[PDB]
């Protein structure tokens, strides 16, 4: 059996909400199927180059940036209006089917479940709300409030120092290969959810555990 | 007017296109290279972040094997190597030479900065044709730094020994503008396709089409 963490912090935009109405508003609008994996990558690359080059800006405000340079690459001249219309999907966001009865399973083991995002904290919460999953979490944690972004180390040790819970009796639980390396560097246990079109990452990257799902996660860990 | 020029490489003077067409046939889309570019891009400041420096290169073939999954491939590492070995024969941009040649009889000092590594940063100029016209060429492997980091551009300028008010990062990505701009450069953008300066208080102090006309617009 697997030892049992005290502590599960779940990655959101990518772990636990299906991004899909976001990409097609996205992919619509820009009309390309390749603009929302291409505007998504190019968002994360430039919140680390604004923590790198000594600046904290709010995530969704880099989303915007990286959304008017995205749609010029395809050829679009979206108004202001209509660019915040495409981006205010990522509001509307539905949970994944697996992760109400996942959370629930994890919830009734006693281990304690918060959220950890870059999106600011209004925001996060919206987004939660929507989907039927803030009511969950112990705690609801937006980087915004230390002004680090994930993957930087700072990021996962407030969610520990609030909590009061040392890494290595918690683990993230995230789809992205970059937020799985950030946890372990940062000491904690990791588990990665292999949503489709994410990887491991091969440098050193390889996780505790992996399954496909939250709810596989929770029967891993519970088994 | 600018003592010293610090030139991007890879998305300003060469040609990226062999490595992107290569890429592109390979996963079937014209898009994947683009996909690739930025994921490799964003690794690299992953490592940074979270403590490592790992060459550039390795990167890039760890990205590469992450993205041909999402366009239905699995190419073996033979495959991958060839591939990514059309980064060190990437022609000049056609205007280039004329620029640069324009900028070393004004006597502006002039280097190269890329976050390929050394041996290949070298093995490429070499190819393109460009190796002489520079007083010397960097790589982040020597400081262990990538850009946009500061002490990347830092590390030349006190190589170089000359101020950062009197130096110039001419650049075609957004992001080393901004980099070059918060280490206290004076900044040119390259407006190569595809490339888009960030809004964000990312505006350079000169935009030019190409690196020709950033030497016109500097000499005139």
């Amino acid at each position: 059996k697997v030892k049992k963490p005290e502590l599960l912090i779940f990655d959101v935009n990518e772990t636990l909400l299906d991004m899909g109405p976001l990409e097609n508003a996205i992919n619509e609008s820009l009309n390309s199927e390749h603009a929302f994996s291409l505007w998504f990558r190019t968002l994360l690359h430039y919140s680390l180059t604004e923590t790198l080059t000594g600046n904290y800006v709010d995530f969704g405000t880099i989303g915007k940036a990286t959304l008017k340079m995205t749609m010029r690459k395809f050829g679009k001249n979206l108004s202001e209006d209509r660019l915040d219309a495409i981006l205010g999907n990522i509001k509307k966001l539905p949970a994944h089917e697996d992760v109400k009865e996942g959370l629930k399973m994890l919830k009734e083991a006693q281990i304690k479940l918060v959220a950890l995002s870059n999106s600011n904290g209004k925001l996060l919460n919206a987004q939660l709300q929507f989907a039927g999953l803030a009511d969950y979490f112990d705690a609801i944690f937006s980087v915004e409030a230390v002004g680090r972004y994930k993957p930087e180390l700072a990021s996962y040790r407030a969610v520990l120092e609030t909590m009061k819970v040392p890494a290595e009796n918690t683990m993230m639980v995230a789809a992205a290969g970059w937020d799985i390396l950030g946890a372990k560097r940062a000491g904690l246990r990791t588990a990665f959810v292999a949503r489709e079109g994410h990887a491991i990452y091969p440098l050193d990257g390889t996780p505790e555990l992996e399954a496909k799902t939250v709810l596989e996660v929770a029967r891993t860990l519970l088994k």
